[PDB]
């Protein structure tokens, strides 16, 4: 037997843990109406990203990878060996890469394809890559992998804060006044993932009590876990992501693993600017 972890570019894993563990990645794109396009990866500037968001009068698209990134790696892995492979995807509730690695790995034959959803994003699915790929080393076989993610995902979850107000209209999903008047009080959007959707939490003024708010929520939730692994995703408003950050060494025990991320253009295209969110793993993941 032998078994691979592979996974798309939305768990936004560091190039280290890329380069560490040979992660195969199937990349996300996002293409602006200017017909300028972002492919999803290491090496494209964020801050660039983030400009021609300000920039553009109309808000960007983002695509699942295209079924066919998903074909070449499935053939690549089987042809040096893997008998098995671990396909770890964001969640199928607000994209369909998930759908299109499962298709993706009926077309491929002579290995087995084992599609995961994540129901989450960003590097709390990418958890589920790093504690696919330590079990992998422990001996265990693929179904018990599965089992055990599902089992994760029970107890995973995720708390975000929406700051870009003129982004949301831009997009529609409010109103011209409710974008003047959200704007002049500062109120923020609170929201949550719910079995791989997202919905509405609370609305908070001010974005320091929202974080606030955050560290209540997903702190009262980890308190009944035998393990726990926190994981700070912060957009470009680098202080604010650092203040809740920091805030969480000094109020969390050591047992408490705590961790700082940050989420690449796809999530940036549907967050827009100062987004930041708090996500949870009920279990220790290993991050080296
Ligand atoms: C703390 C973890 C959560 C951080 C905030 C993540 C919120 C995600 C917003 C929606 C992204 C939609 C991606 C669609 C991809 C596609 O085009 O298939």
């Amino acid at each position: 037997m032998k078994i691979a972890v592979m996974t798309d570019s939305t768990s936004y894993l560091s190039q280290d843990l890329i380069d560490k563990y040979n992660i195969q990645i199937a990349p996300l794109s996002v293409t602006f109406d200017d017909g300028k396009n972002f492919t999803e990866s290491n090496e494209i500037a964020i801050e660039e990203f983030y400009n021609k968001m300000a920039s553009s009068q109309t808000i960007p698209t983002t695509s699942q990878p295209a079924i066919g990134e998903w074909i070449t790696k499935y053939e690549m892995l089987r042809d040096q060996g893997y008998t098995d492979i671990i396909v770890i995807c964001l969640s199928s509730g607000i994209s369909g890469s998930y759908q299109s690695s499962y298709q993706a790995g009926e077309m491929v034959e002579g290995v087995n394809v084992h599609a995961f959803d994540s129901k989450l994003i960003a590097m709390i699915e990418g958890c589920y890559v790093l504690r696919a790929i330590e079990m992998v080393e422990e001996g265990y076989e693929p179904q018990q992998i599965i089992d055990d993610l599902t089992n994760m995902r029970e107890h995973t979850g995720a708390y975000l804060i929406v700051d870009d107000l003129k982004n949301l209209q831009k997009s529609g999903r409010i109103t011209g006044a409710q974008a003047w008047v959200g704007t002049l009080l500062k109120m923020k959007p609170v929201l949550k993932f719910e079995d791989g959707k997202i919905i509405p939490e609370e609305k908070v003024r001010t974005k320091k009590r929202a974080i606030q708010t955050l560290e209540k929520k997903v702190l009262d939730i980890v308190k009944d876990f035998e393990e726990v692994t926190l994981f700070v995703i912060n957009g470009d408003h680098f202080e604010d992501g650092q203040a809740l950050y920091k805030k969480l060494q000094d109020d969390c025990p050591s047992a408490y693993q705590v961790a700082y991320s940050e989420f690449g253009p796809v999530v940036a295209a549907h967050l827009g600017s100062g987004g930041l969110g708090l996500g949870y793993v009920g279990r220790k993941i290993r991050l080296t």
